[PDB]
DNA sequence: TATAGGCATACGACCACAACTG
DNA sequence: ACAGTTGTGGTCGTATGCCT
């Protein structure tokens, strides 16, 4: 099993170096022979001479082209005459390609870009976590002495919990009677110890929760004062911090380090991403929270380090099985892509989809299109028009099917050959040709990415059979997995062709993909309203809820089956309509709002307040109350009541104020915001002391008693104390809970209560 | 240091104008 | 028979998180 891919200079030529899993043991081998190259389209094939001549320095080493090769590729599926370039070192190619790509006969440079270890394993055709090694999990996590006015590890460490499948254990340096915890005499024998205890357990995987921006940078302060070699690595080295956009990601050559933070956040949709909040919505579990301020005033006292000794075996048992549960996901993900698991799990969608094209395209022969320059980047920003969306007839509908297409635009890309390649290119015998638009793609010889999604999808619907068909849960869950995975890189093409820093950019084609489908939905709906009777309620995008007005359910039923099999006949290729699910009723509020219940009584709720993290619980639970005592009862006097109820015990302050609490994530710099909003001012205010806020912080903040501006009354959450603070009562009623319910009540049809 | 675009929703920022102040 | 602050109704663009 292939963990990594790395390189090393000897002697000023770079060594390759693999690090293996195999058969129970760990294992580096060294590849000495592979070269940097790029490749180079030239007016005049005699001005090669004067290219190899090209020098540049690197920081007074003088660099030169180390040798030339003709090749043949495919460019844009037509075939082109390009030279490979190879260099002694990767880091030269940074410091000729603008030279050579500035030379009177170079039209272009391409390929000049892929990091040498990324390369190596994309041309030697090698994939990471391939086959059935077990990797050694191991968590572990830090506690450290807070100020608000310090540097960064101004102060001690006080403690480093790590767990596994043996159990949690907390290292320490003031004395704590619990069977789990570690006391030694400083906290430079605790920091050494647990090096120890890595070295002794030797894990392939090391376990954080956001260990990429706090915990190696606060050991790597710490054991340059305490004068510690902190040999994580498996040949030796220091854990390697590099800056990966605005934030930081650590390496431990030889091991794995899977931060859990980034894997999660993409990975499911919560309101705030605490560990806490993490672990019960993934285990059902809750786990309690102390404060740093709480820690330092116990560590300073002596006084209640037990609880503490708690919160941290706590903190690095849950990482570790946390880290259990998402691993296997992320590693089906990265044998997919085809780049280190390290990579995949803390890179964005973007470069997974070029990742695997990069890949493909290598197999294939044909050369890479070079990522936008500013000018062309700038360009590519004008947007393009979306998805249908049928304004719905609202209210309260009875007896609804809910019909869909089955992988609406890869289908649409698959059937009609749609790609950079295909369009317009001449001399064909057959073209298919985008409604409105009038895009042209020739469909006689498949496309680059077209037969790549064609094979993802073949492969999906067969997971999708061989998934229900086995008994056995070890393979469900691998095919699970692996299914999952080929779904998330399906539905990234569409829009990757119109990601503006795309290499295979392609704004014709997604113009075309939703030309098509505007087109199948639009005509779809007009088929089955006067062909079959129906009414279409609602629709967007790839699908449309339906009734026929006058029927009962079984009619409704078996009419919409019947109009499956007459549309399915008649929609080319691999485009099909598909019978979603049938519902007992269903309230329409407005565009992207609904609910729907279905026979059995289970609501499924859609873009209502229900269901976003900057409504307060308090207003989302009281919502969901009146939702299910109108969609599922039909108790009108049973909502106003809950409402009344609500809204009183708002008024006396005898809401918790948990339930208050309000989430939004800062979405850039603070010094970007052109209107400073309350969750702003919080994190403003938080900045200008310790707290370092970076995109995608989510603030969590309650609205305090008190007139003048919201914004100068909402403090974070965490600061509340029921004693200091009393809550704004108004504030939550007026513009939080009555708005949530009487957008319900107004949809059902009643206007005016006294919810007083 | 965005895979896409479409939408509902609330509010801050700005503004013009009136009333009121040393 | 005054500049400067304050208040008071408006737009209108900014910002977020959802949906497919
Ligand atoms: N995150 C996203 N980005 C871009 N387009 C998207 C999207 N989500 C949906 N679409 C657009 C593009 C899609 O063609 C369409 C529906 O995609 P699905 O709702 O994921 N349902 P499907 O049938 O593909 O998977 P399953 O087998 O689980 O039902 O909406
Ligand atoms: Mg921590
Ligand atoms: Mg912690
Ligand atoms: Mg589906
Ligand atoms: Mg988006
Ligand atoms: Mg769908």
């Amino acid at each position: 099993m292939i963990l990594d891919t790395d390189y090393i200079t000897e002697d000023g030529k770079p060594v390759i170096r693999i690090f293996k899993k195999e058969n129970g043991e760990f294992k580096i081998e060294y590849d000495r022979t592979f070269e940097p190259y790029l490749y180079a389209l030239l007016k005049d094939d005699s001005a090669i001479e004067e290219v190899k001549k090209i020098t540049a320095e690197r920081h007074g080493t003088v660099v030169t082209v180390k040798r030339v090769e003709k090749v043949q590729k495919k460019f844009l599926g037509r075939p082109v005459e390009v030279w490979k370039l190879y260099f002694t070192h990767p880091q030269d190619v940074p410091a000729i390609m603008d030279k050579i790509r500035e030379h009177p006969a170079v039209i272009d440079i391409y390929e000049y870009d892929i990091p040498f270890a990324i390369r190596y394993l994309i041309d030697k055709g090698l994939v990471p976590m391939e086959g059935d090694e077990e990797l050694k999990l191991l968590a572990f996590d830090i506690e450290t002495l807070y100020h608000e006015g310090e540097e960064f590890a101004e102060g001690p460490i006080l403690m480093i919990s790590y767990a596994d499948e043996e159990g949690a254990r907390v290292i320490t340096w003031k004395n704590v009677d619990l069977p789990y915890v570690d006391v030694v005499s400083t906290e430079r024998e605790m920091i050494k110890r647990f090096l120890r205890v890595v070295k002794e357990k030797d894990p392939d995987v090391l376990i954080t929760y956001d260990g990429d921006n706090f915990d190696f940078a606060y050991l790597k302060k710490r054991c340059e004062k305490l004068g510690i070699n902190f040999a994580l690595g498996r040949d030796g080295s220091e854990p390697k911090i590099q800056r990966m956009g605005d934030r930081f990601a650590v390496e431990v050559k030889g091991r794995i380090h899977f931060d859990l933070y980034p894997v999660i956040r993409r990975t499911i949709n919560l309101p705030t991403y605490t560990l806490e909040a993490v672990y019960e919505a993934v285990f059902g579990q809750p786990k309690e929270k102390v404060y740093a301020e709480e820690i330092t005033t116990a560590w300073e006292t002596g006084e209640n380090l037990e609880r503490v000794a708690r919160y941290s075996m706590e903190d690095a048992k849950v990482t570790y099985e946390l880290g259990k549960e998402f691993l296997p996901m992320e590693a089906q993900l990265s044998r997919l892509i085809g780049q280190s698991l390290w990579d995949v799990s803390r890179s964005s969608t973007g470069n997974l989809v070029e990742w695997f094209l990069l890949r493909k395209a290598y197999e294939r022969n044909e050369l890479a299109p070079n990522k936008p320059d500013e000018k062309e980047l700038a360009r590519r920003h004008q947007s393009h028009e979306g998805g249908y969306i049928k304004e719905p007839e609202r209210g309260l509908w009875e007896n609804i099917v809910y019909l869909d297409f089955r992988s609406l635009y890869p289908s649409i890309i698959i059937t009609h050959n749609v790609s950079p390649d295909t369009l317009n290119r001449e001399g064909c015998k057959e073209y298919d040709v985008a409604p409105q638009v009038g895009h042209r793609f020739c469909k006689d010889f498949p496309g680059f990415i077209p037969s790549l999604l064609g094979d993802l999808l073949e492969e999906r619907q067969k997971i999708k059979k061989r998934m229900k068909a086995t008994i056995d849960p070890i393979e469900r869950k691998l095919l699970d997995y692996r299914q999952r995975a080929i779904k998330i890189l399906a539905n990234s093409l569409y829009g990757y062709y119109g990601y503006a820093r795309a290499r295979w950019y392609c704004k014709e084609c997604a113009e075309s993909v939703i030309a098509w489908g505007r087109e199948y939905l639009t005509m779809t709906i007009k088929e089955i309203e006067e062909k079959y009777g129906f009414k279409v309620i609602y629709s967007d995008t790839d699908g449309f809820f339906a009734t026929i007005p006058g029927a009962d359910a079984e009619t409704v039923k078996k009419k919409a089956m019947e109009f499956l099999k007459y549309i399915n006949a008649k929609l080319p290729g691999a485009l099909e309509l598909e019978y979603e699910g049938f519902y007992k009723r269903g309230l329409f509020v407005t565009k992207k709002k609904y609910a729907v219940i279905d026979e059995e009584g289970k609501i499924t709720t859609r873009g209502l307040e229900i269901v976003r993290r900057d409504w307060s619980e308090i207003a989302k639970e009281t919502q969901a109350r009146v939702l299910e005592a109108l969609l599922k009862d039909g108790d009108v006097e049973k909502a106003v009541r809950i409402v009344k109820e609500v809204t009183e015990k708002l008024s006396k302050y005898e809401v918790p104020p948990e339930k208050l609490v309000i989430h939004k994530q800062i979405t850039r710099d603070l010094k970007d915001y052109k209107a400073t909003g309350p969750h702003v001012a919080v994190a403003k205010r938080l900045a200008a002391r310790g707290v370092k806020i970076r995109p995608g912080t989510v603030i969590s903040y309650i609205v305090l008693k008190g007139s003048g501006r919201i914004v100068d009354r909402a403090i974070p959450f965490d600061e509340f104390d029921p004693t200091k603070h009393k809550y704004d009562a108004e504030y939550y009623i007026e513009k939080q809970v009555l708005p949530a319910v009487e957008r319900i009540l107004r949809a059902f049809g009643y206007r005016k209560e006294d919810l007083r």
